[PDB]
């Protein structure tokens, strides 16, 4: 028993990072067979991030300006090009330690691991979700750009997020594998905004049943309501409102506990109307939306990986 | 910026975890060099544990009760003995993924990274801490036994902690890497109690020193106190006493936010007093303590490690 934010083990991606050094410029990479994705803005200088154009910047580089290093080891670049808004730098050798791997886009509302990297090197992994406006709430320092986010099926690494930016607000930007950003976002260092955040409601839901699963019960009660109820009242507290297929997802939890999805619908409604009155769910004062229905199944009945 | 529950890179401890089986009963090992590391209750029956008595049930075993294994590789064990509450299992083959590694024993505050495992295979890293009380606020099911805790020092793996059981208020206990209890606990399956937790003050004001430098300044005043005043208060609310070790290790905290720790200590007596009015700090609502002045530093100024 007991819930935790859990991550992913991260010994697969640890692996692929290298560090890449374009002029003054050092970021992180991902090493895949033989090519290293990087975010294309490495590119730039002080005087080109305002409104850079890559189409320029990146002619005027050859094969020698960029630096790869997988911690001792330099690796030879024999080719680059650009997709999107990732550089693609093929290399004279093929990664060894090249996991069984996929690029996926991913949803709002999904979680998944992120590796925090510094000049290649990992210093730590957390689970985030991507939120509904398309930014994620991460941690990230100076040098962070090119830490690559991930998920893991059986045996299959899939990548998901490489890191780009960070917003005024302080959260953070980035793309899927092929370079195109989540949200609204482009790479150039203007002041851009992210639109309003709502409350990813099928992730609170799944939160509350492994809340049963652990003992935690006193917010249940015998109503129901209906999803267009339900919808209603979500709507006026910024929760994402709820379709039959999320009733659908989480089937196997509804099973697991005995409680039906309308059932758990109407505690949930109460909460919101009524607050918490200084009391806890998991050890939690607020209601928690990082957890995916998947995630509870996962961390409440024991899925591994090889 | 931003702040999250950060755990170490788990690649290192990932390729040291096998399985480990005696009879009708399988948990984790931890495969150094060439011994294998596991909870002595592998060789118990269900007729032995309100009591057992492990060296009569050790010398009933040969080597060859004991089946271990690395993925699909079987690795023989040639010796086999008990130190304290841990099994060692002598192995004909080195493990060729052996870290620099030693084992630590933690004191309570600490924090450490787990790597949970089922037969064998790593399912999920997360952090935690040692409580005041031994025990740990983990997430285990039903075969995580032998999953270990660990922390990394620039590039070694300190292990300090070995999963043997749950209690029945659903925490978490087990040994040191030597086979010594955390906490007046033993490995049978009576009905054992965890004393009552406190809440582990230097810990909480690292957190709003994170707080600090993340924008999140609303709870500070002008105000200062005394140590003295301050762990009078805290006695009341069930904090644990401050001493001025505390103090000097929250030094490079007050330096780089330039607020003194005893007026931090001043914020933090008018937030135990007066609640937080239903409002937030770093994303919660209650008091976090499960962050070290060093995890602070180290996520908000960026160390990696090799
Ligand atoms: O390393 C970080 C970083 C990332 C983070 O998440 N937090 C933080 O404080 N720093 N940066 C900030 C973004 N920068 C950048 C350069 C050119 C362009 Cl064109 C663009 Cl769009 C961005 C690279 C360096
Ligand atoms: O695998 C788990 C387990 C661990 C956990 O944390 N949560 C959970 O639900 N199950 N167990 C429970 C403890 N058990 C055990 C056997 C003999 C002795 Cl002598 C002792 Cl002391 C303990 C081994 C199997």
């Amino acid at each position: 028993s007991g819930f935790r934010k859990m991550a992913f083990p991260s010994g697969k991606v640890e692996g692929c990072m290298v560090q890449v050094t374009c002029g003054t410029t050092t970021l992180n990479g991902l090493w895949l067979d033989d090519v290293v994705y990087c975010p294309r803005h490495v590119i730039c200088t002080s005087e080109d991030m305002l409104n850079p154009n890559y189409e320029d910047l990146l002619i005027r580089k050859s094969n020698h300006n960029f630096l790869v290093q997988a911690g001792n080891v330099q690796l030879r670049v024999i080719g680059h090009s650009m997709q999107n808004c990732v550089l693609k730098l093929k290399v004279d050798t093929a990664n060894p330690k090249t996991p069984k791997y996929k690029f996926v886009r991913i949803q709002p509302g999904q979680t998944f691991s992120v590796l925090a990297c510094y000049n290649g090197s990992p210093s730590g992994v957390y689970q985030c979700a991507m939120r509904p406006n398309f930014t994620i709430k991460g941690s990230f320092l100076n040098g962070s750009c090119g830490s690559v986010g991930f998920n893991i099926d059986y045996d299959c690494v899939s990548f998901c997020y490489m890191h780009h930016m960070e917003l005024p607000t302080g959260v953070h930007a980035g793309t899927d594998l092929e370079g195109n950003f989540y949200g609204p976002f482009v790479d150039r260092q203007t002041a851009q905004a992210a639109g309003t955040d709502t409350t990813i409601t099928v992730n609170v839901l799944a939160w509350l049943y492994a809340a049963v699963i652990n003992g935690d019960r006193w917010f249940l009660n015998r109503f129901t309501t209906t999803l267009n109820d339900f919808n209603l009242v979500a709507m006026k507290y910024n929760y994402e409102p709820l379709t039959q297929d999320h009733v659908d997802i989480l089937g196997p939890l509804s099973a697991q506990t005995g409680i039906a999805v309308l059932d758990m619908c109407a505690s949930l409604k109460e909460l919101l109307q009524n607050g918490m009155n200084g009391r806890t769910i998991l050890g939690s004062a607020l209601l928690e939306d990082e957890f995916t229905p998947f995630d509870v199944v996962r961390q409440c009945s024991g899925v591994t990986f090889q």
